[PDB]
């Protein structure tokens, strides 16, 4: 199901961070490309923790489901490595990394048309998954990767890709799900079996908030318990200073899952502004 990649062809380099029960490294893979030519291609290496090996089922399924579909806005997986005592995903290395760190580093420089253009690309990706009834389950700005920046010469827009969702929130512990508030929908915080395509409409709304809030994290100042009570009080995220998308955020973040707008209608609202 996954292309098998040789240990000897994978050189692990610098730590780039970590996700849920994973460590992330920038890497180097030696490979025969097209025409027989040998390449040294940089790769991203996602290693499942040596202590949480029980989650390997979901870990690789999440990369597997995305990999079965091919789309310009979904990150490419090259495969796994036959290491034995390790579980390593070999994924495409995106030049500029996660969108949330990028938005911090350019707070006072991303204008509204940049945020709009990134929102349309993400909504296009989500609509694609929706047509295929594939649930992502972890839509956030950390899982958005910037392939290219705005070519202020050609006025060329930024291009983004959506990374894999990682271990499902259906098997992950509550504490993890409660720290993922307000990306994890209230219904999944009440019962993780509520994971549905509507979950991705809620998380897209929270991502749109992050894209409009210069790398700021929603409910960061709130501890797990207070975040849990934010949902019990049916509260809504504060409107971003750049409030050109606050209505779409509130419409996508509807406490009633079946009232959440389709990605087709979201794209139409995104195209109506400007
Ligand atoms: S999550 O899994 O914690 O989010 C996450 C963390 C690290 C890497 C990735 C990821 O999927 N990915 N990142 C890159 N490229 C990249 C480029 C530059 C940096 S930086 N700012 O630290 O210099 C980081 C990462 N490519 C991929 N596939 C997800």
């Amino acid at each position: 199901v996954f292309h098998k990649i040789r240990n000897e062809d994978l050189i692990f380099n610098e730590s780039l961070g970590q996700g849920t029960f994973t460590k992330i490294f920038k890497g180097v893979r030696r490979e025969v490309g097209d025409y027989g030519q040998l390449h040294e291609t940089e790769v991203l290496l996602k290693v499942l923790d040596k202590a949480h090996r029980n989650y390997s089922e979901s870990f690789f399924e999440a990369a597997s489901m995305m990999s079965k579909l091919s789309h310009k806005h979904l990150v490419l997986n090259y495969g796994v490595c036959v290491c034995g005592d390790e579980n390593i995903l070999v994924q495409e290395f995106v030049k500029f990394g996660s969108l949330d760190t990028y938005l911090k580093k350019n707070k006072n420089c991303i204008n509204i048309l940049w945020k709009l253009e990134v929102a349309k690309q993400l909504a296009w990706a989500m609509h694609f998954l929706e047509e295929n009834t594939l649930i992502h389950g972890n839509v956030c700005a950390k899982n958005i990767l910037l392939i290219r920046e705005e070519d202020r010469k050609t006025g060329n827009p930024p291009f983004i890709k959506l990374s894999d969702p990682g271990i499902s929130i259906t098997v992950l512990p509550k504490d993890i799900l409660q720290e993922r508030i307000p990306w994890v929908p209230p219904e999944c915080i009440e019962n993780p079996k509520n994971l549905n395509l509507a979950t991705d409409k809620w998380s897209f709304g929270t991502t749109l908030w992050e894209i409009c809030s210069g790398g700021d994290k929603p409910l960061s100042a709130l501890d797990s318990q207070r975040k849990l009570q934010f949902y019990e009080d049916r509260h809504q995220l504060p409107a971003p200073k750049w409030a050109e998308l606050a209505n779409l955020i509130n419409n996508c973040m509807d406490y009633e899952p079946d009232h959440r707008p389709s990605f087709r209608a979201i794209i139409r609202d995104l195209n109506s502004l400007f």
